[PDB]
């Protein structure tokens, strides 16, 4: 009985195998824009994805991951609330069964159709494994997706999804440029949190961009054709793979603008 997003293994059940689900700095959270405070101490955020090198895409039964070669100093996130350099390891999305829901973080309780997570690990810790054992081991850049005009840079991902429909499947996915998934503005909100999926480790500095990117109804509809199940199993569409907002507790959300 593995964790998932269903009635019997969903977010409300995770705390049993992962007690930290009720921890002090869980994610996602609702971003109350009026309570968020502009922080002058934040340095300019730097997203350098020019040398990013993707390797492949995988359906892990929860979402799909576009993984990158993080063996070298390429595709890095720094500045802003971050100290040092964080390296891109993979990105994935969380989406709903309907356009009215799907995002994990919410803005003044507003739910977007989906949310993109670009995961990076603090290079001072050697690698991803050692990083998830640290309070500041990870930095996740979150980007909201709304349904409207198509996002040209996302199509390559959309078109390869047919080959990884079920859990366990992976496919070559080289030369994908994540720069094509970024909105114009880098204005953002930031706060200390956790991974939004088990093991829900609290090693994350969240950086959620204010400006959402637009994707077409057709593009998100293809996300929804994926399966949670493995090949040859009863079909359960991969939708609503998002965790709801958690208690803010002893935390303050800072704005870069
Ligand atoms: C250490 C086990 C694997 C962690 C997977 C991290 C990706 C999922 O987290 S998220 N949604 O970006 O907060
Ligand atoms: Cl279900
Ligand atoms: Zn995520």
């Amino acid at each position: 009985h593995h964790w998932g997003y269903g009635k019997h293994n969903g977010p409300e059940h995770w705390h049993k195998d992962f007690p930290i689900a009720k921890g002090e700095r869980q994610s996602p959270v609702d971003i109350d824009t009026h309570t968020a405070k502009y922080d002058p101490s934040l340095k300019p955020l730097s997203v350098s994805y020019d040398q990013a090198t993707s390797l492949r895409i995988l359906n892990n039964g929860h979402a799909f991951n576009v993984e990158f070669d993080d063996s070298q100093d390429k595709a890095v996130l720094k500045g802003g609330p971050l100290d040092g350099t964080y390296r891109l390891i993979q990105f994935h999305f969380h989406w709903g069964s309907l356009d009215g829901q799907g995002s994990e973080h919410t803005v003044d309780k507003k739910k977007y159709a989906a949310e993109l997570h670009l995961v990076h690990w603090n290079t001072k810790y050697g690698d991803f494994g050692k990083a998830v054992q640290q309070p500041d081991g990870l930095a996740v850049l979150g980007i909201f997706l709304k349904v409207g005009s198509a996002k040209p840079g996302l199509q390559k991902v959309v078109d390869v999804l047919d080959s990884i429909k079920t859990k366990g499947k992976s496919a070559d996915f080289t030369n994908f440029d994540p720069r094509g998934l970024l909105p114009e503005s880098l204005d953002y909100w930031t706060y200390p949190g956790s991974l939004t999926t088990p093991p829900l480790l609290e090693c994350v500095t969240w950086i959620v961009l204010k400006e959402p990117i637009s994707v077409s109804s057709e593009q998100v509809l293809k996300f929804r054709k994926l399966n949670f199940n493995g090949e040859g199993e009863p079909e359960e569409l991969m939708v609503d793979n998002w965790r709801p907002a958690q208690p803010l507790k002893n935390r303050q959300i800072k704005a870069s603008f």
